């Protein structure tokens, strides 16, 4: 029932540092991320696997309903904590049906509606990652399509668990904790920032003058 | 347990689509939608899930008749009655044989009352023809989903005059039971301009990731 | 739960259509409406729990608790069915007292506040009847006493279930739904206008051109 | 100020409704005057030289031509005749050609908020939504007598809001509740307000203190 | 306009101590009260009426309404400051009107739901007393009644004005002062209680300690 | 204070048919015409131009205004046309900027002087994104500042949308024909129609 | 419009306060005034010519003619004196009479909204109602606060409320956000709203 | 599932009235109020609850060595440990060797939520301190407890940097697990000026009874 | 009345942008985003002052109260557009106590709580600039703290202008907008997003035929 923090990197210092605080119960994984790291594909998120120990998003190439069907069973082969990321397309959710049916894990991704995430749910997906960060720089207000989500998913009990993604800065953590997300996604630098504040370092200030007296 | 989909159709490549991606639990049906109670029975092969079919009759007599006849079609075949006195009382009959009804054409709460009451299988509210009459569709719906919660009446709430999205996700946020709702509402679901854009990025960047070799 | 209706009739054609539809668990009945009938009290009484076979509230003649009490069990032989009718008076609580240890059901009646409905449902009463209608009539908001009733039972789980009583139209009935009463009785008159709705007219003229269009 | 009209045709009741100095004016139709044993214009002038005040009464023609034709010779009995109108297409077009010559208008059969939008836009003087009969739909007529009010509230339209199709004291105390302009209600719902078990019992009491101050 | 409170009283010492403290605006009064301090109606509206210079309320015999306008004239020649309390009856509510055009000031008295206090504003009362204690005994929430005329008169901008009346105790003044009725009217014992509180005791004992 | 309701139309008859019940106030156009809509309506005509750099639709703009008084030119939302917007708005010409999805969108639309905004309610609703409550934040954020700048409920799809737009206090509601003739109906209309005509008969047998 | 006022009698507090713009007035006890090393009438005096507002200071005497009598005295000292009086019978009394005369009241030790009612009634040209002396009762005192401010705002009373028996920097906000018109507090309490630990951060990092 | 009361004290005298009254389960402490290993083993000994106690240093190894030593102290020693990152990595090292953790200088649900995670015993957010920035500690502590319960971290809530009476019931009425107070304020919440006048006069009537 | 977009720079074409656009009101600067466009201090207010020709708030060197005063006085001697910022300190709001005697325009900065923003209005500050990004970012909330000066300032009507400060990202500027504040300033980067919508994209190819 915790509340689980996964990291939206590739990178295996920031991961093991998430995981030695015992705070970091997973990672996504991406084009764009392995794009920004630019190491093995398949390497990459076995290495996160070994490190992490739990779920590791990492998305397919093929877009047609085949091709992603083909790869999901073969990135799935690489371990039992390998999560495949699905766009919500018709043809996606095709492959989660069939995937789901053979106990392939899913994370469906680029959510922008409640309408989609019902068809995540309803298709079987593991996961659904709506992009809260997104919709907010539309104006559209990313929080609010995420708590209709939420509240959907709660009316139903829908197994699919909610990965709030496009997570951007500290109250969109707090905002979806508030909520009650499943699961929040954020980049590592997100994740620094949720340990500090100038009242905790005073705090410890108040400790460390005195005993240089 | 889950929100079910049912599709508002008699076109059996619709269907086909609707359980390949594995959305659809249902269809309801209508004439106008060749032979009527063979095309009944090619869709609850189809769909293996409740099929809802109209009776000719609107005599008590009548309808108990033809009733019997449809649902010895299929397990799956639920008979669709007019929200009438002699509906009700055809209802009370058919319940106590066993056999699945859909009491429809209800546009109010008391008139759901009574089909529950009566011991239907299913109730379905026309949103959709309310809203048009400006007398505010959902609203009537969420009066019926709230009664029906306050005594747990066995009868389940299809959302019925079902025209657009937002009817199905208002739907969804009050936990209405079941959405049936057009194909072509159906493909507005899985749709958003945001899907496409963070499909053509991720695509534009992984071809960058091969591009480096 | 099921939500309850009741008819607020001694009319016999009126409760088989009732049963017949499914929707009608029970009868309230009054000297008055059996009268009307051409029907003798106890016969009426009786024919009417042999035809809805559930709860039939019925009035006793005497106010003093010893009177309330001997008519109650007198009219409770009639059939297991049978409910007595006891209004809201400290004679009458102390009857409902006596009858309720008894295996005896009553319906206290005459509720116009909340105050009256906690000591009815104390005393263990089976239902109680606040009148609604009558309130409204007053412009003191007979839905809003029916809600307090239904809090405070709610509160504290009374045994006793409530009958919302003097109802006049729909919005009663789809009211008391909304807060979740236990159970409405009412006018069969309102019963018939519980089913009816223009659109619901509209279309069945609809799907009968429709199925003729389809015949081709 | 909070307007009362009554729905009636009987005089009696209009002059008691004058006396009071509660009744602002009348909301007439043909089977009122019937049941009085009158010929419809001339019953129209007796109310109007009556109550003094707005007198609403329907025209035959339901086509725009005869609709206003026949509402130039009604709104010639009196300065108070408002014209019934029926929310139509052509009732609507009679509205702002009526409206244009300064015979005022009173759009009836109002049953959406999408209605009363168009009549105030086509200039109507009032518009009558009927609460009591969407109430008996179960679809709540005081819900969308209060999105009227809302939406009139937002825009200003000069329109006034007549409701109609009242049938009991909460509707008259929910509708002043939601600042309606005006009540139109029959005769024996207006009785009924001025009644409280309350106010009795306190006369009753108020005449024995006299009596005893006046012993001492 | 200032929440006015007037008292329900015929003892002139309580009245005194009233307008001593700047506190009282008026007086609502009836038979048994003036009875109880040893006083003749009409002389004892005037003795008030001059001591407390505001609204002073005080009923007819009468029920019937040629009777209660007699009446109404007869006690309105007594002082300018003289209200006269009416019944809330189709009579009372006749008088009203033909009192008010004649500009005699009125109090509707014995209103228990916001449909008869619309008739009152109609009539053309000046006040109209809501009976808000008795309500409340009746387990149906007098505050809820009273709030529920406040709304409508908002609403409407009638005239008249509202004196929340049958009070019996400190919170139906501060419920009926924060939904903003125009008027309380109370007894002195009430009014000497909202002076009160041990705190504002235990200050003073602690501003003599040091 | 009046809700203003525009037809999203080029029909003349429908138009007409409008101004003959006194209900509708102007026409949103789209894909010559437009001065024979204007005479007929008397009230303001949107219509759009062709460019979208700014030297462009400035350009046409100016040439669209000079067919009548009544006249509003139809400006995308895009920084282009935000500055088209504050030049046009300076020389007196009005300006409706369209296709706006998002509260962010209109602020910059009456900041820089629309006369009138256009949210797309419809096409967000099928997003279902719901584009009747970025619509009521929009109304919200006009409310607190007074921008001049009208706002009209577009893309309007059926007679709920234009209710719930009424509710919030919409400035103006342009929507279909269509739409706009289901506003006149309700079955207890016809029902109540049906049984007045039974009482004159009534009335008529009774003397 | 919203007034500060400080509860001492401290003259270089009050001159801090005046440097800053932000001390509207003084609420004073001959408690302060002592704990100064000055007399009464004298330091009352002194601080009328520094803050330049509304001084408020107690009387002796508890009977209605002596209240009266040293309210009298203490109006003569300067414009800017507001004569503080207990809320008790005589209190009241007294403000009727006071006001009368143009002398200005504050009344005081107020813990219910009916005594704030009273007070405003009798024309009181102040009450201040201890928030925290009833917040320590968990009587809630910010609540009744709020009470008071909602009836003075329906009926518009010419009465302004100060928020008294304030302690910490969450009272002065919860005033502010309901509009009391003053909120009096002590020194420190002053000092405390000037500060953040981001301020200074920032102060570290811009200059820099 | 009782409110605890936490004594912020060293003082056994006040503990052993608070023992006493049958209201104080706990003790959190710190060097102040100490005048280090005698007393908390004093105080474990008087209360026989929870005793939270704070290390002196603020690296992970140091931390965690020192929270072994002290939790050899007695059962109830539970090990205060600063809001930080060597902070919640010392957490999950001691939360899997069964040594019971206090997070503390907690003033954001951000920081809260990671201690939970980190599988910390208890966390104390600091209300007073807050309060004092105008920043609302209240209002971020039922925050955290929204959060937590929607979740049910087993980490327990203790309102810390408590001042005042009010911020003790308004931590009851948002159900904080636990509230740590001064024994001053514990004081003050026995006492209302009403049942002292309550007691004067319940004497008057036994005295006039005895009529 | 007008809601009051500022912008977060010192680059002179995004100003030009700005101004272009007919949104953009006045500047808020400091010697880091002015550096970065590489140039002089003084002549760089001037050259925003004259193209904004709108409020431009410039930051002093001193901290202690004479030194704040002193600069005050020689910056507002560049432009009458000119707005002094002054940090919310005690010596700063002794500064604006004397600087508003003087009609010399004050922005009160670096206020992360509703109390510092009473002082800053009470002691004369033309504006206050609550910075609600970097209260976000602590997870306490610089919306609510924004709010809540919003509602005091409400309260009491005071003269002061809030400028929403730490602007980040678009739903900054939309909540910022539902509750009403005065003045939003942003970085170019935010102003920029706020234009933009994808189904606007797509109505624009629509009618690209």
């Amino acid at each position: 029932h915790h509340m689980k923090i996964f990291l939206d990197t590739a990178n295996l210092e920031e991961i093991k540092k998430g995981v030695e605080w015992g705070i970091v119960d997973g990672v996504t994984t991406n084009p764009t991320l392995i794009s920004k790291e630019g190491a093995e594909f398949k390497q990459r998120v076995k290495e996160i696997c070994d490190l992490v120990k739990g779920p590791v998003s990492a998305e397919v190439v093929s877009l047609d309903y085949e091709g992603m069907v083909r790869e999901a069973r073969e990135l799935a082969q690489i371990s039992e904590y390998v999560v495949i990321k699905i766009p919500m397309t018709p043809d996606g959710i095709k492959a989660v049906k069939t995937l789901s049916a053979e106990g392939i894990k899913t994370n469906v991704t680029l959510v922008f509606s409640p309408a989609q995430a019902i068809l995540a749910a309803k298709a079987g997906a593991t996961y659904v990652s709506p992009f809260v960060g997104r919709m907010d720089d539309l104006s559209n207000d990313g929080m609010r399509m995420l708590g209709e989500i939420v509240e959907i998913y709660n009316n139903y009990g829908f197994e699919t668990e909610i990965i709030a993604a496009s997570i951007r800065h500290p109250m969109h953590v707090v905002e979806a904790a508030l909520m009650g997300v499943d699961i929040v996604t954020m980049p590592f630098a997100v994740l620094e920032k949720l340990f500090k504040h100038p009242m905790t370092d005073l705090g410890i200030e108040r400790f460390m003058e005195d005993w240089k007296k």
